[PDB]
């Protein structure tokens, strides 16, 4: 380093600070965008440039060429977190700023384009090793593997204590991306917020709140400008419809969300998703972290775009 500040063209320098930023089609700029976010989010001192670059390039190598659960998603989810952390400067610990951008870059490592359900029904070996949150325990496992490669220990300077704390933040953060766990997490956070028992000094409460940030970042396609939201949904459904095909090959009617013959039901399905998952997610997040409100506003804008799709106004 250390006088070696990463800088982005003006349009990117400004728009990267905004929640609805799209990282663009230039794959070779994504590492630099991430380093930029680490430096501003954490410090130019938090990681050794050489180690961080080697870590990033090994993480990229271990995402697959699947339509949605790919390297672009990793960097997209890390950017939403960057926007949360930067809008909530003083709420997060030094270990948290470090751990969470990494947890986001790593959160779908070695994803195969298939749900936990599909793995369980296929009887994949990963389903025997990890009975619940199957892919998420895998993703955390790949994260540790890459951290243990020569020249890849970005945490090398931390004490044995802090190293164990940061790997434990990463683990909880990655596990929280199991959407099956989100519904209960958000219900508890809602009750806590509304009986005024929420306490960010309670580690167990911080864990929940970080879990909600992870869901929020992970679903952030719904918080983009409509053309990004719409074109991202196409990639999401390309994966789901492939899984649906694979379900049919095991002799199992897929759920409609995964059935490409039920394309007509997408718009009504998106309404349910925004109502049951997305809006409640961003609403509770905004309650706990008021500056995240642009995610909720952007989400509601996208619900309204799907309602126009239904009314044939597009
Ligand atoms: C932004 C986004 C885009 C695509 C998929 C997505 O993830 C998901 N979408 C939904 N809903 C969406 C759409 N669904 C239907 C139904 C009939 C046909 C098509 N889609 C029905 C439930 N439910 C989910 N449960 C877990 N994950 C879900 C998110
Ligand atoms: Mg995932
Ligand atoms: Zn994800």
């Amino acid at each position: 380093q250390g006088l070696m500040q990463f800088t982005l063209p003006v349009r990117l320098c400004k728009e990267i600070e905004l929640f609805h930023f799209d990282i663009g089609p230039f794959e070779n700029m994504w590492p630099g965008i991430f380093v930029y976010m680490v430096h501003r989010s954490c410090g130019t001192s938090c990681f050794e440039l050489e180690k961080l670059c080697r870590f990033i390039m090994s993480v990229k190598k271990n995402y697959r060429r699947v339509p949605y659960h790919n390297w672009k998603h990793a960097v997209t989810v890390a950017h939403c977190m960057y926007a949360i952390l930067q809008n909530n400067h003083t709420l997060f610990t030094d270990l948290e700023r470090k751990g969470l951008l990494i947890a986001c870059l790593c959160h779908d490592l070695d994803h195969r384009g298939f749900s936990n359900s599909y793995l369980q029904k296929f009887d994949h070996p990963l389903a025997a090793l990890y009975s619940t949150s199957t892919m998420e325990q895998h993703h955390f496992s790949q994260t540790v593997s890459i951290l243990q490669l020569e020249g890849h220990n970005i945490f090398s300077t931390l004490s044995s204590s802090e190293y164990e704390q940061v790997l434990e933040i990463i683990r909880k953060a990655i596990i929280a991306t199991d959407l099956a766990l989100y519904f209960g997490n958000r219900k508890q956070l809602e009750e806590m917020y509304q009986t005024g028992s929420l306490n960010l000094n309670n580690q167990s409460h911080r864990d929940r709140v970080i879990g909600l940030m992870m869901t929020a970042c992970d679903l952030c396609s719904v918080t983009k400008l409509w053309p990004v939201t719409k074109l991202t949904a196409n990639d999401i459904y390309a994966e789901f419809w492939a899984e649906g095909d694979e379900m049919k090959k095991l002799g199992i009617q897929p759920i409609p969300m995964m059935d490409r013959d039920k394309k007509d039901e997408v718009p009504q399905g998106q309404l349910g998703f925004y109502n049951a998952v997305a809006i409640p997610c961003y609403t509770t997040l905004t309650q706990i972290l008021p500056p995240t409100e642009p995610l909720l506003k952007a989400c509601r804008d996208n619900l309204s775009q799907w309602e126009k799709v239904i009314r044939g106004e597009e």
